[PDB]
């Protein structure tokens, strides 16, 4: 019931587990959110999503403001009552996409135009804009527009680049609260940039801390450096940010890259014929699997691993039917979300060193 | 809990309504079969095909003996078990899709081989392996295996081919009733051939009932003779089939054609961005429905139209999503599931003339 309260239940090391609780739900935390592309988690009804036990789904930005357009999901209700989800919704900023699948696009101070990857249309995109679409949609949890480093990153480059994003997070900042009904019930996150560097992660944290955010992400991570450098990173990014908010780390996602990254102080996360087992991924195309009766994972609780065969996947993958990608999709995340059960309650019970140890070696075996 | 038992409950004209027992479960006629290929309902689980009301599926057989094999999914189980559909299934034989879908067919007395669409692998259907192979996926309802008819035929071809149909019709009995165990918990029906051609027609009913089966199929029609045609061949074929056996239709699915097939003594149908709804099938993919909020019909019960919006459906199909899929197809089968169930009480009513025609006053409006 507040619009926003992040409360730390236990700790061990760096690794926290608690609880968010927004208005329309809570969110537990380690937590990790499924993607919805164009107001739909591929392939799953939302009802789908929550019975894998998912708290929160993320909202890609980029697609709906381009299809169905953001002014459109605000005349038909909102994002939530569109597709379906009555429970908090995170949404991107729309940056990281633009500057992904966009053409033409042209940068500046004020932000950025670009023309759509679908079409040839015009469009644009600005701190003010993207608060304004993730109003429209009706966001939960809204991200600041930040202008994102490419990898590697020179020192200059990656400072005039977190500086821009710093700029640009305080017009993020104060477009929210000029808009009564987003500042009294959603969130607002900042995220930290600096690319892999510690004075320039500080200089971010600082900026971020001085305007003062409910959450912080940590941005700019897992586009090419590796686990060892981002982890790294990590160690002394994360402590930077303020303690008692949260911390999201974007665009990860591993089952690996999750338990090191909770090591690090990480509460939040999301999705990026594979299917995850505790023993591993596999790839269920593989002719070893053709004749195999064992579910895709052999402890997993999901629906799919109670009800049918690595065969039978195995045969609607390779033969190219919607019903193999709902069902890869359903057991994967489940499995996340086993995953990060599993984290919470082994926080909460001071074993996550051993939880962490354990994990990996059956994983990597 | 019978192999078979067909019972009439009610009749109005030459409609009628009743059951199929057997067991795997009781069958509610007249019936809807949703039609799995490659042992799936696309984009539905069994557990929703099963929601929306189905009794049975259809199952095709040519796309699984090449993939995944007939023997494969014996030795896993059978197709019950392997896509997890505990009910009634009726498999096809294999001929109609052979003839359509495959290469390099070569026809005889014997039977037909042929490459498959996918790959180059060679192949071989008589009415022996088609029987087979019906029984290694575990059809509950087995076809006998024929030889269609293109249309239009000729008079000397229609005959030529339905003579031959019922040579292998006699051929058909004898593999199902060799095989103890297929024999003692499956049923067989046979196929009525003869193009548009009233004496051929009873020529091949008259062989059929000679052999003797447990239901009789209508087979060569919904070929391209249109539905003034196919109407009026039913009108002289159907009553020359036994009585207290179920007729099939073969290929017929569109609602009036389900519905005057009904009125002329017929009782089993299969599923052959368009939307049913009581007032004619709407194509969603219709910018008129981009800020729709309705559901895609006003009286459907269905799980998608309590959930979600035309606008929201239109937004999936237009962005080419798995859900658009998914929820076009459980709506569609939960409108033919409704259809069904109201041409069941109706003629259990004597209304049902009137319901014909207040359905097809409203639908085609
Ligand atoms: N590189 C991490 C990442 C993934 N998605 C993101 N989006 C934005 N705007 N910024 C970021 O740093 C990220
Ligand atoms: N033309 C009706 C039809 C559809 N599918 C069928 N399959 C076979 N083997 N014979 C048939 O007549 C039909
Ligand atoms: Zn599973
Ligand atoms: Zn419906």
């Amino acid at each position: 019931r507040p619009r926003f309260s992040f409360s730390i239940a236990a700790r061990e090391g760096k690794a926290r587990t608690g609880t968010i609780e927004m208005k329309r739900g809570v969110i537990r935390t380690p937590a990790f959110m499924p993607v919805g592309t164009a107001a739909t988690v591929k392939a799953l009804k939302p009802e789908t999503v929550r019975a894998t036990g998912a708290d929160i789904i993320l909202g890609n930005t980029y697609h709906l403001m381009l299809r169905p357009g953001a002014e459109r999901i605000a005349k038909l209700g909102g994002l939530h009552s569109f597709m379906g989800w009555d429970r908090p919704i995170l949404t991107d900023s729309g940056g990281y996409q633009v500057m992904s699948l966009s053409s033409l696009t042209k940068q500046s101070e004020e932000g950025v135009t670009f023309k759509s990857h679908l079409d040839g249309s015009r469009h644009m995109l600005s701190p003010e804009r993207s608060i304004e679409i993730q109003h429209l949609l009706g966001s939960d949890i809204v991200m600041a527009f930040d202008e994102c480093t490419p990898y590697p990153a020179t020192p200059s480059r990656a400072a005039s680049s977190m500086e821009r994003s710093m700029r640009w997070a305080k017009r993020s900042r104060d477009a929210f609260d000029s808009r009564k009904e987003q500042a009294e019930n959603a969130a607002l996150f900042g995220i930290q940039q600096g690319s892999v560097f510690e004075n320039l992660r500080q200089q971010s944290a600082d900026a971020l801390a001085e305007i003062g955010f409910d959450g912080y992400a940590v941005g700019g991570l897992a586009v090419g450096e590796g686990q060892d450098e981002m982890f790294r990173v990590l160690d002394f990014s994360v402590p930077m940010l303020p303690d008692d908010k949260p911390h999201y780390l974007m665009g990860v996602g591993k089952p690996d890259d999750i338990v090191g990254a909770v090591e690090r102080g990480i509460d939040m996360f999301e999705c990026v014929g594979q299917a995850f087992t505790w023993d591993g991924p596999i790839n269920i195309r593989n002719a070893r699997f053709s004749e195999d009766l064992k579910p895709l994972d052999s402890e997993c609780h999901c629906a799919v691993c109670q009800k049918w065969s690595r065969a039978y996947i195995h045969h609607l993958i390779r033969a190219g039917e919607i019903l193999g990608a709902m069902l890869m999709t359903e057991h994967n995340i489940a499995f996340y979300q086993q995953l990060m059960q599993k984290i919470r309650d082994s926080i909460s019970e001071g074993r996550f060193s051993q939880f962490a140890q354990d994990f990996r070696a059956r994983y990597f075996a």
